């Protein structure tokens, strides 16, 4: 395109299965998807860095002396991008000589377990880096992520930034992955999903984990939910991963981390799709929806009548 800035468009992440018990050893299954964000990087040579958050109408103007000194939970809503920039900066050693500008744009649904946060975050260091013709790896790119979520967060966990890093299907353990290529990714190309932002989640992770951490039954239904990737794995058609998606939510609502909100939306999931169950942890948040072609204009008239947002997506990569 003529005359165009740099311009770096990264992906959004969904966990198929094993959402509470990676947290305990057990295994979690995600997958890249189309939502993504957009973040543009150009000069504007006044000497300091200006960051634009387009889909809130916020801007941040710092000096190029004040980044690798900033504290990034100091400002709020550019935190993730602020720290992306400091991090990435002194890892490639560089001491910027010239101002830049930021424009940050994402179709992300914000706090629904889809990793709003790691996406701004990898393509903030893949701007940052690219502007200086620096190019990282998926390897220091995917640490760097990581090392950024550790910084703003107490700790943190691979899957979000590693994920959105290295796309398509991944299979998390303990902080470690493995890529999942062959015929399970095969078949998922061809899947189509809807991501249904549900209700606003009101509860931190940290508070669900906690909540979970109390349950008599969770690790003989964390078993369960093993038992359900091993099928997962060996899967074939939309019909039994769907059913296998229902299975996985049923087992989540067990763990009571749902609410009545996603369970409607999960029933309606179930009628009109092939099978669904919310991602990531449960203080509400959105669903994920295997899509039946052949009835698929009855899913999106049925869920239309719900006080929920939509969304269409599928595997990126």
């Amino acid at each position: 395109p003529r005359g165009s800035h740099m311009i770096i468009e990264t992906p959004s992440k969904v966990i198929l299965f094993g959402e509470h018990a990676v947290v305990y050893g057990y295994r979690a299954i995600s997958m890249a998807i189309d939502l993504t964000s957009t973040i543009e990087i150009k000069e504007t040579q006044e000497d300091e860095i200006i960051l634009n958050l387009n889909d809130l109408n916020k801007s941040l103007g710092l000096n190029l002396n004040e980044i690798k000194n900033i504290n990034p939970n100091n400002f709020g809503d550019f935190k993730y991008c602020l720290c992306a920039i400091k991090n990435t900066l002194d890892y490639l050693n560089i001491e910027p000589k010239t101002g830049f500008k930021i424009n940050i744009s994402s179709k992300i649904p914000i706090s629904c377990g889809l990793g709003s946060s790691a996406s701004i975050t990898i393509g903030t260091i893949k701007a940052v880096s690219g502007f200086y013709n620096k190019e990282l790896k998926d390897d220091e790119i995917a640490k760097l992520g990581y090392m950024v979520e550790k910084e703003i967060q107490g700790k943190a966990s691979i899957t979000d930034t590693s994920t959105i890093t290295y796309k398509g299907i991944l299979e998390i353990k303990n902080n470690k992955f493995r890529k999942i290529k062959g015929e399970f990714e095969e078949f998922l190309k061809n899947c189509k999903f809807l991501i249904v932002y549900a209700e606003k989640r009101k509860k931190k992770t940290a508070e669900l984990v906690n909540e979970v951490a109390k349950i008599e039954n969770k690790d003989e239904i964390f078993k369960e939910i093993d038992k359900v990737i091993d099928e997962a794995l060996k899967i074939k058609n939309k019909e039994d991963f769907g059913k296998l998606m229902t299975k996985n939510h049923e087992l989540l609502k067990k763990l009571n981390i749902s609410t009545p909100k996603l369970d409607r939306i999960v029933d309606i999931g179930n009628r009109f799709g092939f099978g669904a169950k919310l991602t990531g942890a449960g203080g509400g948040g959105c669903v994920i929806i295997l899509v039946n072609e052949e009835k698929e204009k009855e899913l999106l008239k049925e869920l239309n009548k719900e006080d929920v947002r939509i969304f269409n997506c599928r595997m990126m990569n």
